[PDB]
Formats: structure tokens, C-alpha cells, sequence
């Protein structure tokens, strides 16, 4: 029994973990074979964070102008090369030890576990999800760039987040690891802020399923509701649209519990309207969305 | 910025977790140096569990009978032994992983990461606190015996944790690597329940200082309290009391928010008395008291 928040081991990720210098401006790299993966804003000053030329930046440096270290060894860079938003840093050394991996590309919505890192060591690992206006609600400090996240389903790490920056509200804005960002953000020190954020409607509805199958059934009601009418009521509480897509994807939690999707929407409108008078969820006095349907199946019985 | 609920990074200990059944039981063990620890339920059957006699299960069982899997490779059990409710398990392989390591045990109020297992294959890690009635808030499922809960100071694992056991409430009880159980408990089908609760104040505490550094101020206020009259309305409000030791551990966040501790206390009656009228404090809509001084301090720098 019991629901907690919960990252993936970190280990594969630890043995990838290096620190990448340029200049005076220090931060993380990800270590996979024998290329070095980091933010491309390395090569700038705070003065070129304002409208950095990043191809011009990147063709007046060398081979050594990059200091990779992978605990207390240096590793030399033997070339370098630059896609999206990402450096692409060549090594004379394979890392031993390479997971299988693969690079993914993720959605709002979905979860992945973060392992922050200062200085190429592992700090803390958490777990954190893709919000719909594309930011995450991450923990990073000074010197945090190049963290990236993942999941370990089976044992092949797949990698979705590198982090670059923090926003002014305090979340945090980042890459896959081909280097593009996540929403509309941009690797250079302007007004960009993000969008409104919103509930990810599908992920509270899997935590409520989650909530029936530890066996609590206090905020089920007798009613139902149309699709279209549930969504007419979640844009007024700033939850995201729930589309056929989500109800499908909800299917195996309804069937083992019991509940019809929409059954379930009932009962979050009513939660919506109502608060939770004094009772909690799971631990918790808010409704939470920061677990998927896949989450949910993975921890609970 | 940001803060989240962080565990520790856990390689070091993915790399310690084996698989050990004796007959058809099988649970998770800890394989450090050539011993493997796990617990020592693992020795039972069904009927045992009514009423065992450990010493007796234990002297009928022989080498032989404890296999033992470091992932696909089979370890040679050469020795068997029991410290309090811990299997020592002798191999005839030091483990090539084995990472500096202390077994400690905690106090209530401390906070962990648990590795959790099954089938000595980790599955998950989260963050738990040490509760006051000595149980912790888990996500464990048939299976998860022997996973381990563990700090990480500097190089070196403290292991301070061993799962053993869920109670009726659906939390969760263990001992220490020496086998001295968290609480009143024992490894026995017996009636067991978690006592009440109390919430641990200088951990509420902690939080509202990282709410503080995380620009969360409203319930900041003009007042200032003694720990006398603060722990009048502690005790009224199933909070541990507030002791001068507590005060001092909150010395560097006093410092660090300008806010002395009997002040952010008032803030704290305040909250206790009133509520929080609709506001939240770091996202959360009640008081967090999993995270110790030292964790705020270590994630805030
Ligand atoms: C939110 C603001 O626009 C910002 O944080 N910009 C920035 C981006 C990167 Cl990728 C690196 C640095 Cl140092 C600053
Ligand atoms: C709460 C109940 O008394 C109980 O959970 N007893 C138990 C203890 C151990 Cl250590 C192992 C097993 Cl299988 C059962
Ligand atoms: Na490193
Ligand atoms: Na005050």
C-alpha cells in the first residue's frame, strides 16, 4: 500500500554525469559513448546572452577550449559539433558506462525523473512533469544546467530533458536531447515568460483511480456526464481539455476498478465544485497531476 | 529555485540489491563485501509466520538453502547467521560494488530515500521521514522485503533502513541494518497497528524557512512567541514539542531569512489557529514535516 512521488533509480544516469568548462562558465554534460552532450550556452558570456550569435561564438574555439571532466579524469575533446540547442562534444573515450538509452521527445503531460547535478556530480533525484505550457516545476540552483531527466522502463534509460534555464515565475525551461526546446522558449536572456498553466486533467483522473484502488471511494457520486460537458466545466477550473484520446488511455484503470471514465469525471467535477471538505486523497489536500495513467499502473497493485 | 521532495542519488545501492528465496519465499537482499542482509521472515512459511521460533527455523536450514541471485549470477551462500531480526548470509563473492558504507539508525523526525525492490531488482526511489510513532509513509507491494532506506553523507551510504513489514493503516515498519526494529513491532502474523501520529514541528519549521527562501512570505507576521507558550499550542495541535536543541538546528535558516525561530513559531500558531485561508505554501495546502533542517539547507545551496 501507499502512493508516493516517485523518481526512477538513478544510477544509470550517475555513470554519465560529467562536468563540461568553457571559459570561466562551468556546468553539466551527459556522457553517452563517446560524445559529450551539454547546453550550447557554455560558449557565452552574460554579455552574449542578450543576442548571442552562437555560430559565430562556436567557430573561434578549439578542441581545448572545452575541459571535460568525468569524476577525477579529464577527457579530451577531439571535435565538437553544435545541433539545436544542444554541443555535441567529440571524446577520445567510449564511456564504459553506457546504458542502453535512447532519445525521446515527450509530451505534455508526461513524467520523467530528474537527477540534479552541480559540477558533473548527482546532487538529488525527483520527480517532475511536463507541464502543458511546456515548463517544468523543477529544483535547480546556479550551476544545474545539463541536468537532464528520463525513465527507465526496462532497462533502456530514455532521455527527454536537458535542463537550460529558469524562467522568471521560478519554473524551469529546457530540450530534448536533440537540442530543441520545449515550447516556445529560446536559449538567450529575453521577455520570454510561459503560457497560463493549466491541470493536467487526464493525470488527476489516473490519481483518482489511484485513490479508489488503495481503497478509498469517498468522493464517487451516483452521476455521470457527457465528454463535452466535463470539458465545458474543467476550463473553468484551468484544467486541460480531456480528449478520447485521454479516455482511452484511462480504459485498463476504469476496467480494474470498476468506475466508467466519465463516471470518474463526475466525481472530479463534484470534487472541483466542492473541495474536499476537511478529507484528503492520498495524503494530499489538493488534486494532484503530476501522475500518469502509466505511473499509477506502475506503482499500485 | 524550486523545491521538491529529493532523494538521494541511488547507484550506489542499486549496486548492493540481490535476490534471496528460501523455499518459496523470495524477498530483496543487501550484498555488501561477501554478506548478504535481509530479513530474517524470509525463513518461514506461512504457518511460521503465526508463531516463529527464529532460532529453531534457522538451526533446521543449511547453506544450501538460501539461493541467492547478484542479477543473472547465482552467489554460493558459505554461511549463515541471524543479528536480531537480520539473515547474515555468507557468500563466496565480495561484492565488486560495494560502496563506503556505515549502518546507522535514525531518529524520528529524520528523513531518508528508500530504494525500493523486487526480486532484488530496483524498481523506485522516494523520499520518507522517520515518524514519530516509528512507522514511515511507503509505497511498498508484495515482494519489497529486504529494500533499504539510506542517506548519503559524503562518499559514504549510511543505511539506516530494511522494510519488513506493512501494517493495517497502510503504513509501513522495519528495523535498522542490525536488525533492531523502528517501534514496537515484531516479525510475527500477529495484531500490530501503527500508534498515533504526531506532526514533527521542526521539520514544519524547516519548510516554512524553504518557503521563505523561495519568496513564499505571507504568513509572515509582526509577532515573536517563547517556546514555552509556543509548545502549549505544539501540544494542543498533535505537534511534537519544540526543544532549545530544535532551536539551534535552525540556527544557519534563521540566518540565512533573517527570521529568528521564535518569530517564524508565531507564524506557525498563527497558521495552526486560523488556517491558511484558501493560500497555499510551496504548492502544498497542508504543513510538509518530511523535510529536516539539513535537507532544506543542502537543497538551498
Ligand atoms: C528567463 C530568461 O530569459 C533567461 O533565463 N534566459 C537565459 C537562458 C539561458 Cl538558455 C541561459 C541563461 Cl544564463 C539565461
Ligand atoms: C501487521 C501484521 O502483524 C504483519 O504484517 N505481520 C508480518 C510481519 C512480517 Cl516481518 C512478515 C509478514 Cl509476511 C507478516
Ligand atoms: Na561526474
Ligand atoms: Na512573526
Amino acid at each position: 500500500s501507499g502512493f508516493r512521488k516517485m523518481a526512477f533509480p538513478s544510477g544509470k544516469v550517475e555513470g554519465c554525469m560529467v562536468q563540461v568548462t568553457c571559459g570561466t562558465t562551468t556546468l553539466n554534460g551527459l556522457w553517452l559513448d563517446d560524445v559529450v552532450y551539454c547546453p550550447r550556452h557554455v560558449i557565452c558570456t552574460s554579455e552574449d546572452m542578450l543576442n548571442p550569435n552562437y555560430e559565430d561564438l562556436l567557430i573561434r574555439k578549439s578542441n581545448h577550449n572545452f575541459l571535460v571532466q568525468a569524476g577525477n579524469v579529464q577527457l579530451r575533446v577531439i571535435g565538437h559539433s553544435m545541433q539545436n540547442c544542444v554541443l555535441k562534444l567529440k571524446v577520445d573515450t567510449a564511456n564504459p558506462k553506457t546504458p542502453k538509452y535512447k532519445f525521446v521527445r515527450i509530451q505534455p503531460g508526461q513524467t520523467f525523473s530528474v537527477l540534479a547535478c552541480y559540477n558533473g556530480s548527482p546532487s538529488g533525484v525527483y520527480q517532475c512533469a511536463m507541464r502543458p505550457n511546456f515548463t517544468i516545476k523543477g529544483s535547480f540552483l546556479n550551476g544545474s544546467c545539463g541536468s537532464v531527466g528520463f525513465n527507465i522502463d526496462y532497462d533502456c534509460v530514455s532521455f527527454c530533458y536537458m535542463h537550460h534555464m529558469e524562467l522568471p515565475t521560478g519554473v524551469h525551461a529546457g530540450t530534448d536531447l536533440e537540442g530543441n526546446f520545449y515550447g516556445p522558449f529560446v536559449d538567450r536572456q529575453t521577455a520570454q515568460a510561459a503560457g497560463t498553466d493549466t491541470t493536467i486533467t487526464v493525470n488527476v483522473l489516473a490519481w483518482l483511480y489511484a485513490a479508489v484502488i488503495n481503497g478509498d471511494r469517498w468522493f464517487l457520486n451516483r452521476f455521470t456526464t457527457t465528454l463535452n460537458d466535463f470539458n465545458l466545466v474543467a476550463m473553468k477550473y484551468n484544467y486541460e481539455p480531456l480528449t478520447q484520446d485521454h479516455v482511452d488511455i484511462l480504459g485498463p484503470l476504469s476496467a480494474q476498478t470498476g468506475i466508467a471514465v466519465l463516471d470518474m469525471c463526475a466525481s472530479l467535477k463534484e470534487l472541483l465544485q466542492n473541495g474536499m471538505n476537511g478529507r484528503t486523497i492520498l495524503g494530499s489536500a489538493l488534486l494532484e497531476d503530476e501522475f500518469t495513467p502509466f505511473d499509477v499502473v506502475r506503482q499500485c497493485s
